[PDB]
């Protein structure tokens, strides 16, 4: 899904530290019954991408034809107090209003930031947008003018265990975070393509660094779901008609 790109590697997702019941507890979110289960969607597989640079040059990945989006991030330090970020930006694309998601670094220490918020949504119309004046700027002068404007947490106590993601149709957009999921009903024209700005140098808001990884979602995927006793496992099929008959 990815354009290709020489500092972009592939990484199993479930093998990094903290991520053993990533995908698990994702799958299982609405499936809360005994037996067996093949659902269908725009679900994470198991090889996602790590992109990073050890240079302070600014850096971007493309996903085009993509319909979901997923990233992890690795625990924060002092996640049960003074919790510390690291950054990330990317934009979904679309008419006449496209999204812009932005996780800052750092803790209480940047100005005019709500406390223990790392999370921003920019919701906006400007169809050419400046990133390096969006991410070297101060935090009150960012997304301004008639731009939509909301910040959230994500949830430092969480470790890093629990996927983010974001879904989009003409008619919904739905955001994953924590092991909740939100929905947000408006009618746009999404282009199916986001821009991701993985590295640059550090600012007021940026910290140079490489803690995440994210996939883009394009295919109807299929996974057969079994719970046992609460016993919940989880079996990948290659084709539903394999795994149903
Ligand atoms: C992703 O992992 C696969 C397989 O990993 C194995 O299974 C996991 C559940 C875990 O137990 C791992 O420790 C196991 O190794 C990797 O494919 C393996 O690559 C090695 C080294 O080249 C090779 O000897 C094995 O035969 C491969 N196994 C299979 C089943 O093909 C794969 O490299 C990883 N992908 C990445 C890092 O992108
Ligand atoms: C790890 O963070 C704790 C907790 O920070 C406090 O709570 C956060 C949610 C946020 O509101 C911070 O501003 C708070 O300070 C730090 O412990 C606090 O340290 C400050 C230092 O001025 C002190 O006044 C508080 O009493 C402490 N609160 C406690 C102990 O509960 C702690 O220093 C951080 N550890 C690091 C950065 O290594
Ligand atoms: C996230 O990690 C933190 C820090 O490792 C965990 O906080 C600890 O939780 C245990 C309970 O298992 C307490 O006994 C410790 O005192 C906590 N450590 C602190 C406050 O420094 C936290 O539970 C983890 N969250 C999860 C796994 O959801
Ligand atoms: C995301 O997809 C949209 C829609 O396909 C792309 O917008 C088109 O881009 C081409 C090439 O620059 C232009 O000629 C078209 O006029 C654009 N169509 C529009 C705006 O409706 C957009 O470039 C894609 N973005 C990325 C980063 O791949
Ligand atoms: C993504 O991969 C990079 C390397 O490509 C990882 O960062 C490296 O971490 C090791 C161990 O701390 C250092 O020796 C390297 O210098 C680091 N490289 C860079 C460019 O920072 C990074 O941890 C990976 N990200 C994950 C797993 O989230
Ligand atoms: C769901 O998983 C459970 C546990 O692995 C499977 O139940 C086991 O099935 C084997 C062979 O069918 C039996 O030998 C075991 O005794 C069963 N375990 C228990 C605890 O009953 C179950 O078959 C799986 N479901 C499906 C539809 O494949
Ligand atoms: C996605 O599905 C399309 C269906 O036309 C197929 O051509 C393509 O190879 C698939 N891609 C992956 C990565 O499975």
């Amino acid at each position: 899904t990815i354009k290709p790109n020489n500092d972009c590697r592939q990484v199993n997702v479930t093998q990094l530290d903290g991520n053993e019941n990533l995908i698990r507890d994702f799958l299982f979110q609405n499936f809360k019954e005994e037996g067996t289960v093949v659902v269908g969607g725009y679900y994470p597989t198991e090889v996602w991408y790590n992109c990073s640079k050890t240079l302070t040059t600014t850096a971007y990945a493309y996903f085009n034809n993509i319909h979901a989006f997923y990233f992890d991030m690795e625990a924060m330090e002092n996640s049960t107090g003074n919790a510390r970020g690291k950054p990330l930006l990317f934009h979904v694309h679309g008419e006449p209003v496209s999204v812009i998601i932005y996780i800052s670094a750092y803790g209480d220490d940047v100005q005019h930031r709500p406390l223990l918020k790392h999370g921003l949504v920019c919701i906006t119309k400007t169809r050419n947008v400046d990133y390096n004046s969006f991410t070297s700027s101060q935090w009150n002068s960012i997304c301004t003018g008639n731009d939509r404007k909301v910040p959230f947490s994500v949830i430092p106590t969480d470790n890093g265990t629990k996927i983010y993601g974001l879904e989009w149709n003409d008619e919904l957009v739905t955001a994953y975070i924590s092991g909740r999921s939100y929905n947000w009903n408006i009618n746009n024209n999404w282009f199916n393509n986001v821009t991701l700005m993985y590295s640059r140098s550090s600012t007021a808001t940026w910290l140079h660094s490489a803690a995440y990884v994210y996939q883009g979602v394009s295919n109807f995927t299929y996974y057969k779901l079994n719970n046992t006793n609460g016993l919940k496992t989880y079996e990948f099929c290659e084709d539903y008609e394999y795994c149903t008959g």
